[PDB]
RNA sequence: AAAAACAUUAAAAUGAAACAGGCGAUUGAAAGAGAUAGACGGGGAGUUUGGCUGG
């Protein structure tokens, strides 16, 4: 009955997931208002 | 640097860690473009290159 168990992955020579935002290129309306108060703080 | 190979649509009970007010670097208050001033500039523009006179 030793069929159905855990299994871990790998990810060396192999891919792996994860999130990625902070790299999200937003609209230029998005972009140029988050950078405006940036400027107010700096 | 032993091997011209595979690697994806997950099991299982999150797996696959959080946060930053910076996508990652480089240059930097200098340099570019503007204005004014000096230099240089036949690369180019405009023009000139007297008269008498045994032609």
């Amino acid at each position: 009955l030793i069929v159905a168990n855990k299994k871990v992955f790998g990810k060396g020579n192999v891919a792996h997931p994860r999130d990625l935002t902070r790299y999200v290129k937003y609209p230029l309306y998005v972009r140029i208002q988050k950078e405006k108060r940036l400027l107010m703080k700096r």
